[PDB]
């Protein structure tokens, strides 16, 4: 290990459900209650306050155990560049990463970024479930390119800003999702993740470089991977079935869910929110 990072006491997060904290509910109240095309309730009727999980989000676990405050920009659905996996938002707001750093930047209205607030971006996985579900024309290989460019840019533009701190996190492990196994695309998942998270650090490092920016990458992948080669030390017992079943209907949540990996079908549970909350925090003095 090398020294620790500095601490941190402003988190502003930006990225999908893997971070959203309220704000794809808060949205989705305003769109609903002002008649707008295509609305639907986010995230739904089987979530804890709003998250898109049975708990807090890796991102508010870290900002505890850092002793940071957070704003939270994340939108469940997000891709890396201007819209969301749900098409009917564009109409109303651009949620995907790029939107979101436009829309924190334009609230800052020419005053300066917080050059001690650490910048944390995850995003990507709705730009691999959107390809999908909607047949893409891109090759994988280039809609990792375009996912690995946008999230660059993304750095590039907070950076320019003022910008100073970021921790940008790696795609997790598409390839164990309960979707992408139903879906029989694990192998494209594996593709697509594996090209992401061999590009995007080393662009991050010469960014990181040419800018003077603390930039730490999170590798979710290799987290994952240790975590469900060694369950039983986290006290994990099913690491594939859903909690919480959706598909084709919302089902009984299971009794134990600190016991399980997944809640519904796309997303975490809160335990593993938290062990990868602390995962992230190792980087940080408190
Ligand atoms: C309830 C769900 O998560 S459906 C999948 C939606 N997603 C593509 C935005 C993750």
């Amino acid at each position: 290990t090398s020294p620790l990072l500095a601490p941190v006491r402003q988190i502003h997060a930006f990225g999908d459900a893997y971070s959203d904290n309220g704000e794809s509910q808060r949205l989705t109240r305003e769109m609903l209650a002002k008649g707008i095309a295509g609305a639907q309730a986010l995230p739904g009727e089987v979530y804890w306050q709003g998250r898109w999980s049975n708990g807090p989000t890796a991102v508010e676990v870290l900002a505890r155990q850092l002793g940071a405050q957070l704003a939270d920009h994340a939108v469940g659905g997000a891709k890396s560049g201007a819209d969301n996996y749900y098409g009917w938002m564009s109409a109303y707001r651009h949620t995907g990463l790029a939107g979101q750093v436009d829309a924190y930047l334009a609230t800052l209205d020419g005053k300066p970024v917080d050059g001690q607030a650490l910048h944390f971006i995850f995003v990507s996985a709705n730009d691999f479930f959107e390809h999908e579900d909607f047949a893409g024309e891109q090759p994988l290989e280039q809609l990792a390119g375009s996912s690995v460019a946008n999230i660059r840019a993304a750095v590039q533009r907070l950076g320019e800003a003022g910008a100073r701190r970021f921790l940008v996190v790696s795609s997790t492990d598409l390839s164990v999702v309960p979707a992408v196994v139903a879906g029989n695309r694990v192998e494209r998942a594996q593709r697509y993740l594996q090209a992401v998270n061999a590009s995007l650090p080393i662009q991050l490092a010469a960014l990181r470089k040419t800018r003077g920016l603390e930039l730490s990458w999170f590798d979710h992948l290799t987290f994952s991977r240790h975590l469900r080669r060694n369950p039983a030390r986290y006290g994990l017992v099913e690491l594939d079935a859903p909690c919480q079943p959706t598909q084709p209907s919302v089902r009984p949540a299971c009794a134990n869910p600190d016991q399980y990996y997944f809640w519904d079908e796309w997303h975490p549970t809160r335990r593993v929110h938290q062990l990868a909350g602390e995962a992230m925090a190792a980087r940080y003095a408190r």
